[PDB]
């Protein structure tokens, strides 16, 4: 599914990642936008063998079970093809684990080099929301 802009950002305050651990809508439509262009089936490999899944690129390194990356984890306990549903439930919650983990959003390269200290609110501006 590739979701219209006030349309996720819709989908991401209803399943509460409004102002999750202190991050704005907008930083979060903001990371999803460069990470996928609101494509939940996105897929990216990474030159260390892992895969980045869905609509927040989220990494089977560390957060879902691929079964192709030696050595990783799986720390949202989910299968990776999980993280490309039209519904996004699966990658708010696991994305919710992730900027809990002590870096905040940073864990998200794109969001720190392409939405770190910009006007984020622009992302969700005249949303009905
Ligand atoms: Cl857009
Ligand atoms: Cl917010
Ligand atoms: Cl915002
Ligand atoms: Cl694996
Ligand atoms: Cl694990
Ligand atoms: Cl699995
Ligand atoms: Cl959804
Ligand atoms: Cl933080
Ligand atoms: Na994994």
């Amino acid at each position: 599914k590739v979701f219209g802009r006030c349309e996720l950002a819709a989908a991401m305050k209803r399943h509460g990642l409004d102002n999750y651990r202190g991050y704005s809508l907008g930083n979060w439509v903001c990371a999803a936008k460069f990470e996928s262009n609101f494509n939940t089936q996105a897929t990216n490999r990474n030159t260390d063998g892992s895969t980045d899944y869905g609509i927040l690129q989220i990494n089977s390194r560390w957060w879902c079970n691929d079964g192709r990356t030696p050595g990783s984890r799986n720390l949202c306990n989910i299968p990776c093809s999980a993280l490309l549903s039209s519904d996004i439930t699966a990658s708010v919650n696991c994305a919710k684990k992730i900027v809990s983990d002590g870096n905040g959003m940073n864990a998200w390269v794109a969001w720190r080099n392409r939405c770190k200290g910009t006007d984020v609110q622009a992302w969700i501006r005249g949303c009905r929301l």
